[PDB]
């Protein structure tokens, strides 16, 4: 087999005539050599040239600038020159924020955000905020976000969420885009640069998140849940890469049932796999309306569903057990199924191995076979993550991982081709799935602890 071809036009048709050129500072004010906050004059920006029939450009010239809630609009394009530095403007309402919407509040047509020459740098290393996101995406069609670098401080939220978005009682989301040229510096291991929700005919090229995921395809928003509409469908990749994280690609369902993806050229450095894939499955939450427990939510569950049939609960949230007949049983009385994907193909990985992947307690056991004694493996401290077995350092395990029921029926596949490893020690994986032999031979909660150099990177 052979990857399929394409062209940019297959996703992005830019406007071949405008009305208007404008400079953020020289024609509407902003100041790029003070520490004030910019977003007005940028909104205004964004508004008078949504107003021309034609829309047209805005130029972001070299300096630092801050920016909070903008809302883009119908065919506008932004350019910004390769000094510039972007950070977020302060707003201690403890609620969740990001520094650009589009499509989020209304209805978006042919936009685009670009850097030019090397890339500019979005720095969240002097911010307060850790609820931060760079992009939210909705109801957007005909658009291109590209080439930037951005300095994390393991904030909450991956930096470009491609979402959905309620209106005139259904969902809506993003069609038909480019997402490409990104590079993102210590990213907190749940997240990562793209999270992907509600998507059709979208391409992610030369992508790289130090510290997490850098292309997550993990459909869980509950949005979707309620409505039964939205996941990800006709999706392309290429030149997708992971450093010191969990992977650079991962597919995870949870719920929802997906399309078609095709992805070729991934590679890692230290990294647990380069390639990840989850099986599907049904998770229930607990009501914040109501005071629950670790056992107090497993029980309630297990009143349903029967016994057995529910995993023990984390941080509160119930995973319904592997079991075709506790799954049954559970689409009668909630209505809700494993997810999957459609067709799934990934062409030329490569794995180099190193003693600073992110790795979760679940993977751990796998060790056995090379690295017996459990060494230079770690669990960061209370202080660095409170949830203590959510997160450990340590050698990376293998090239791909993937535990998708294979014997069930509720099975999906993930198919890989021309897959190789560097410097991996004698006797390691090189693809670890569900019939791959383990034993613990790690002390989960009394191991080393990482020290704030190891952690911090
Ligand atoms: O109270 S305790 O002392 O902590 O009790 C201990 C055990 O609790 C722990 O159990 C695991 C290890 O650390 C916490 C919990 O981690 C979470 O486990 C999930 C199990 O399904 C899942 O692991 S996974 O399956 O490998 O993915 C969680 O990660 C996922 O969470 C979301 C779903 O997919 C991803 C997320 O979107 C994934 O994370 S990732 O994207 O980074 O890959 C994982 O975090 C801990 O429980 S806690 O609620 O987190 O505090 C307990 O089970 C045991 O019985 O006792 C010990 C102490 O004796
Ligand atoms: O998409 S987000 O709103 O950014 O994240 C949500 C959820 O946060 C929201 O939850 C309710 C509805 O609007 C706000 C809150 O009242 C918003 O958070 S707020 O900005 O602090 O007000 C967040 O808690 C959860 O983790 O993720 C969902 C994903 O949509
Ligand atoms: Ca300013
Ligand atoms: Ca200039
Ligand atoms: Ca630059
Ligand atoms: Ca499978
Ligand atoms: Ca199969
Ligand atoms: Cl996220
Ligand atoms: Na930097
Ligand atoms: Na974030």
């Amino acid at each position: 087999v052979s990857p399929k071809t394409y062209k940019d036009a297959d996703f992005y048709v830019a406007p071949t005539q405008q009305d208007v050129n404008y400079d953020l500072v020289d024609d509407f004010g902003a100041n790029g050599n003070d520490t004030s906050d910019d977003s007005n004059a940028l909104q205004r920006a964004i508004n008078a040239i949504s107003r021309k029939p034609n829309g047209g450009t805005l130029l972001i010239p070299n300096g630092t600038y801050h920016f909070l809630g903008i809302q883009m609009k119908s065919n506008v394009h932004i350019r910004v020159e390769s000094d510039v530095i972007i950070k977020p403007t302060w707003n201690g309402d403890g609620k969740n924020h990001r520094l650009f919407e589009v499509g989020v509040n209304n209805i978006v047509r042919n936009f685009s955000f670009q850097g030019l020459g090397n890339g500019f740098l979005v720095d969240f290393k002097d911010s307060r905020d850790k609820n931060l996101a760079v992009f939210k995406l909705g109801d957007v069609r005909n658009y291109k976000i590209s080439n930037f670098t951005i300095d994390d401080n393991k904030t909450i939220f991956a930096s470009i969420l491609v979402d959905v978005t309620e209106r005139n009682g259904r969902l809506h989301w993003s069609r038909n885009g480019i997402i490409e040229r990104i590079k993102q510096n210590n990213a907190l291991f749940g997240y990562g640069l793209i999270q992907t929700y509600g998507a059709d005919n979208i391409l992610f090229r030369n992508l790289h998140s130090e510290g997490g995921i850098a292309l997550r395809m993990e459909t869980d928003n509950l949005l979707m849940k309620n409505y039964k509409q939205g996941g990800i469908r006709n999706i392309f990749a290429d030149n997708i890469r992971c450093s010191k994280g969990l992977a650079a690609v991962m597919f995870g369902p949870h719920f929802m049932k997906n399309g078609d993806v095709q992805v070729t050229n991934v590679s890692s450095v230290s990294c647990g796999s380069a390639v990840r894939s989850d099986s599907g499955f049904v998770e229930l939450f607990s009501p914040t309306d109501e005071v629950h427990t670790r056992q107090s939510w497993k029980q309630a569950v297990e009143s349903k569903l029967g016994r057995g049939c529910a995993q023990t609960p984390y941080a509160w949230a119930a995973r319904v057990t592997q079991k075709d007949a506790c799954l049954d049983k559970a689409k009668l009385e909630y209505g809700i199924e494993p997810g999957s994907f459609g067709t799934v193909k990934v062409f030329d990985v490569t794995a180099r191995f190193g003693y600073n992947a992110d790795l979760k307690q679940d993977q751990l056991d796998y060790f056995s076979t090379s690295n017996p004694m459990c060494k230079r493996v770690c669990l960061p401290t209370k202080e660095q993550w409170s949830k203590q077995g959510q997160i450990y350092i340590g050698p990376s395990l293998a090239a791909v991982i993937d535990t998708t029921p294979e014997t069930s029926k509720y099975d999906y596949d993930v198919k890989t081709f021309n897959v190789k490893r560097i410097n991996f020690p004698v006797n390691s994986h090189k693809t670890i799935d569900t019939n791959t032999e383990s034993s613990r031979v790690c002390n989960y909660y009394g191991m080393s602890e990482c020290s704030s150099s190891r952690w911090e990177r």
